[PDB]
């Protein structure tokens, strides 16, 4: 738990100066998040390093963050840590490198994800968030495309930030008369990266988006893109607006889309490359 890497099965004795920055990098929000090199191994990982005299609330976030993911070691939709080191003055937790979130490879792409990288995303969230509810009574309360992780190899993981749980609100979290809450939130993740196109876009101001959610009909995915049946169902069923009526992740993973995806091979590490190279 510390003083120690674990990766791939092999355990290392280590220390923070066995580790080389390699520079900052943006996996999150706030915080620090190095991008280091391990030198009796040559890996490169991510570390987050949290100052003891630091942000007393953000000490508190990191820490409850990270015992939820050092609980989901067997949960291989959940990011992985390999150890801590624990000073005087800094912990530094050492995680999982992913290669980029899925807000970051929409901006990349400028336009849509296809259905099938969306189909095997939703897979490994949807199972990501049950495990969660299940395993550790744990609401996630914040799924968008900035928790949603993606690496080189294909992977797609839900990111240790607030993973112990404003435009991805459900109207009863908004105004109730639940995971279900978590679905619309993925419901509206998955329009958006299918599109292109946030569906509340052209709101000025939170309370303007509330209002949205409640007065109009859910976003639906567009019918003259070629997505299946399965996909435009999958999306209707998670903007049920009513929150009584709204599937729960248990429902949600006998769904023909989460089916069909858990079975086709789709190659997202070579979409994920060709993104990654054609792009800045």
């Amino acid at each position: 738990q510390t003083g120690y890497l674990t990766i791939g099965g092999q355990r290392y004795q280590a220390e923070i100066n066995d580790l080389e920055n390699l520079g900052e990098m943006g996996s999150g929000t706030c915080g620090q998040v190095w991008k280091m090199r391990f030198r009796k191994t040559g890996h490169v990982i991510a570390v987050k390093q949290m100052r003891r005299s630091g942000n007393k609330e953000e000490n508190k976030r990191i820490l409850m963050d990270l015992d939820v993911v050092l609980k989901s070691h067997d949960c291989p939709y959940i990011v992985q840590c390999f150890g801590t080191f624990i000073t005087n003055t800094d912990v530094f937790i050492a995680m999982e490198l992913m290669g980029t979130c899925a807000e970051k490879l929409k901006k990349r792409m400028q336009g849509p994800i296809p259905e099938r990288i969306l189909g095997k995303m939703t897979v490994a969230i949807v199972k990501a968030l049950y495990y969660l509810k299940e395993k550790h009574g744990v609401i996630h309360r914040d799924v968008k495309p900035s928790n949603i992780l993606l690496d080189e190899r294909g992977q797609i993981k839900l990111c240790d930030f607030g993973i112990s749980g404003a435009a991805y609100m459900a109207p009863e979290r908004i105004d109730p008369p639940d995971i279900r809450a978590d679905v619309w939130s993925l419901g509206i993740s998955l329009v958006e990266l299918a599109t292109g196109q946030f569906p509340y876009k052209n709101c000025k101001t939170d309370f303007e988006v509330l209002t949205k959610v409640l007065q109009e009909e859910p976003p639906l995915l567009p019918g003259h893109m070629g997505f299946s049946g399965d996909f435009q169902s999958f999306v209707k069923d998670c903007l049920t607006k009513d929150h009584r009526k709204r599937p729960k992740y248990n429902k949600l993973l006998e769904h023909s889309f989460i089916k069909r995806y858990e079975t086709l091979e789709v190659d997202v590490a070579s979409w994920f490359k060709d993104v990654m190279a054609k792009t800045e």
